[PDB]
C-alpha cells in the first residue's frame, strides 16, 4: 500500500523495525520510550514538513503539541516545546523496498535516532544495524480501512451522516441503526484517499459541484469529487476533518451549523470549527 507513505500532515505510529507491536510513546511531559501498542494519542505523531529544510517536525498528538527533540550536545532525545531549533527537525528517508525509515537529525546529520534493547531511545552515529530502522504506520488507515462506520457531527451527540429517504442528498439524522447511516470506508490506492460507501444503496459520498455544494450518494467515479483525505483535527486525535480531493481547501461541513434532522451536509471552505468536525466510530 501507499497509505503509509511519509506524507506531510499525516499521523503515524512509529515502530522499531524489529517489533510492529511497540511504538514511540510520549510517556511523560518530557520523555519518550518504545511501548506496547495501545493506540492512545500519546503514541500518535503528526509529520509537519519544512520544505526549506527538506526535513520534518514530529509532533505528538496528545494535545500538548510537543515535538521530538535531540538534546544536543548530549545523546538523549525528549519531547520539548517547539522553538524551531535545528535539533527539532529530522530527515525521514525511506528504503522503498523494505519500507524501513532512518530518522536523521537535521542539526547533525551524522546522528540518527536509535532504539535500544531496553526500549529507550537516543541518537547515535550510523551503523548497518536494524536498531536504527523504523516503520511508519498511518493511524487512520490502520483503524478505519475497510471498516463499516458511522459519522457523527461534533455539533450534536445524536446527529449522523445519513442518506436522505428517497433522494440521493446526504443530511444529518438522529441514530436509528439504518443502513442509510452506515458507511464503508475504503482507501483507494490510485487517488491515495478514501471513498465512503453508503450501506443502503452502495453509492459513495460525493461532492456535487453547483451553487448548493451538497454532498450526495453518487455512482462510482474516477473524478476527485468522490475522494476524501480523512485526517484528525490538527491537534485533536479524537475528532476528524474530511477534505475533498477536488479542492482540498474544502471539507465536509454542516449547513449553517444546524442540527435538525434533514440538515444538508455540504462541502465548504476549511475553518475547522465544530460544524466541520466529525466523530467516526466502527459499527
Amino acid at each position: 500500500t501507499n497509505a503509509n507513505d511519509l506524507r506531510n500532515n499525516e499521523v503515524f505510529f512509529i515502530s522499531p523495525s524489529n517489533n510492529t507491536n511497540k511504538v514511540l510513546d510520549k510517556i511523560s511531559q518530557s520523555e519518550v520510550k518504545l511501548w506496547n501498542k495501545l493506540s492512545g494519542a500519546n503514541q500518535k505523531w503528526r509529520l509537519i514538513y519544512d520544505t526549506n529544510k527538506q526535513a520534518y517536525k514530529i509532533k505528538v498528538m496528545d494535545n500538548t503539541s510537543l515535538i521530538l527533540t535531540w538534546n544536543a550536545p548530549l545523546s538523549s532525545v525528549s519531547v520539548k516545546t517547539d522553538t524551531n531549533g535545528d535539533n527539532q527537525y529530522w530527515y525521514l528517508l525511506q528504503n522503498y523496498i523494505s519500507r524501513n525509515v532512518i530518522i536523521r537529525n537535521y542539526m547533525n546529520p551524522n546522528l540518527v535516532l536509535q532504539y535500544n534493547i531496553d526500549d529507550t531511545l537516543m541518537v547515535s552515529t550510523q551503523t548497518s544495524s536494524s536498531n536504527q530502522f523504523f516503520k511508519f504506520s498511518n493511524c487512520i488507515y490502520e483503524a478505519l480501512n475497510n471498516r463499516n462506520c458511522k459519522l457523527q457531527t461534533q455539533l450534536n451527540s445524536d446527529r449522523f451522516l445519513s442518506k436522505n429517504l428517497n433522494s440521493q442528498i446526504i443530511v444529518l439524522w438522529q441514530w436509528f441503526d439504518s443502513s442509510r447511516q452506515k458507511w464503508i470506508i475504503e482507501y483507494n490506492e490510485t487517488k491515495s484517499a478514501y471513498t465512503l460507501k453508503c450501506q443502503e444503496n452502495n453509492r459513495y459520498l460525493t461532492w456535487i459541484q453547483n451553487s448548493n455544494n451538497y454532498v450526495e450518494t453518487y455512482q462510482s467515479t474516477d473524478s476527485l469529487i468522490q475522494y476524501w483525505n480523512i485526517n484528525y483535527l490538527d491537534n485533536d486525535a479524537s475528532k476528524y476533518i474530511l477534505y475533498n480531493l477536488q479542492d482540498t481547501n474544502r471539507v465536509l461541513d454542516v449547513y449553517n451549523s444546524q442540527i435538525a434532522n434533514g440538515t444538508h451536509v455540504i462541502v465548504d471552505s476549511y475553518h475547522g470549527n465544530t460544524n466541520q468536525q466529525w466523530i467516526i466510530n466502527l459499527i
